[PDB]
């Protein structure tokens, strides 16, 4: 029959199986053909947080052996809701093989993380999904900034307008060889408590928030070549400063000419002191594009929506939206979320 349990992480041999999981499973997509592509590291920024725990990474394999079907994160947190912050999880990472003809699965692969959870005392828990649920508690939207337009509009992921000339387009979405911010500058491995108190305070405005200490803060932040980015702004002599943050998590392909997948640049967290973001969030552009990017992607957060429209975004395949699981209080609009949980 059936009533499994297994394990999943670190080790080369069995993390690359499973991002072959959810490789060619954890999907997103529509009418189109492309889902999450999820880089062999990746997985270890986020699945591997301080204060994670092994049995919170389940498997499932075919009744025989050399066969993973399943899996499902839930790296530790400590979310802020109403008045309070309670220490929370942020479950993620559901997935169910491919063919699997059986809906008595997920059912049970979901109260496995459940009970698993409930063992140290973490009743709380925070996620998530491309897909509807009962009670909501925020309701976001992605949007863009193509950084390579004539691509897109090559395959099928964007298109031009009604007699918009495949050149106009660019220029329109042209973008500057250096940033129009003085001071940005990769931050170091001594700016990580600069960022850890700018980020407490700033993110301490949201109805929902992740609080973070200075290992955490020092986790989803510090540069990392293909996982994440981070460009802090250092101010004159002293140290003063804001920064914005984008971890890259390119999406598979499909049928293309003889185009390469899609480099992927969605937007972490964004904390400018008093200085306007208008700009923080276009360097990011500029950097995204320069780096070698496809499209920055970002979501809602007060103060995304500012700079958002006000800038290249715009289309919106669908909509991702906040839950929380044993945990009761009223809702928000997109201006007060601030737990950018992947």
């Amino acid at each position: 029959g059936f009533t499994w349990d297994a394990l999943d992480l670190g080790d080369r041999g069995v993390l690359k199986e499973l991002y072959t999981l959810l490789n060619e499973n954890y999907v997103e997509d529509d009418d189109n053909m492309f889902r999450f592509d999820y880089s062999p590291e990746f997985l270890l920024w986020a699945l591997r947080p301080p204060g994670w725990l092994p049995q919170w990474h389940c498997g499932v394999r075919v009744v025989s052996s050399r066969k993973l079907v399943g899996f499902i994160s839930a790296i530790p947190a400590n979310i802020h809701i109403y008045d309070t912050e309670k220490k929370m999880v942020e479950i993620n990472f559901l997935c169910v093989h491919k063919k699997l003809r059986s809906k008595r699965v997920a059912p049970v692969l979901i109260r496995e993380i459940t009970r698993r959870v409930h063992l140290e005392g973490i009743f709380q828990a925070v996620y998530t999904a491309g897909v509807v649920l009962p009670k909501p508690v925020g309701t976001c939207r992605y949007w863009h900034r193509s950084l390579n337009p004539r691509k897109l509009i090559e395959v099928k992921f964007s298109h031009l307008s009604r007699n918009m000339t495949m050149q106009r387009t660019m220029k329109l979405y042209r973008l500057p060889e250096t940033p129009k911010t003085a001071g940005l500058r990769p931050m170091e491995t001594k700016d990580i408590p600069v960022v850890h108190q700018l980020l407490t305070r700033y993110l301490k405005q949201f109805h929902l928030t992740p609080v973070m200490s200075q290992e955490e803060v020092e986790h989803w932040f510090y540069p990392q070549e293909n996982i994440i980015d981070t460009f802090v702004v250092e101010n004159a002599n002293g140290e003063v400063t804001d920064f914005l943050s984008f971890y890259t998590l390119p999406s598979t392909i499909m049928n293309h000419p003889t185009h390469k997948s899609l480099k992927a640049a969605y937007s972490f967290y964004n904390v400018h002191t008093q200085t306007p973001l208008l700009d923080l969030m276009s360097d990011a552009l500029v950097l995204a594009k320069m780096k070698g990017f496809d499209v920055f992607n970002a979501l809602d957060l007060m103060e995304n929506k500012t700079f958002l429209e006000k800038l290249k975004f715009g289309i919106g395949d669908g909509n991702l939206q906040y839950y929380l699981y044993n945990w009761k209080c009223p809702s928000m609009g997109a201006e007060k979320v601030g737990i950018v949980l992947q």
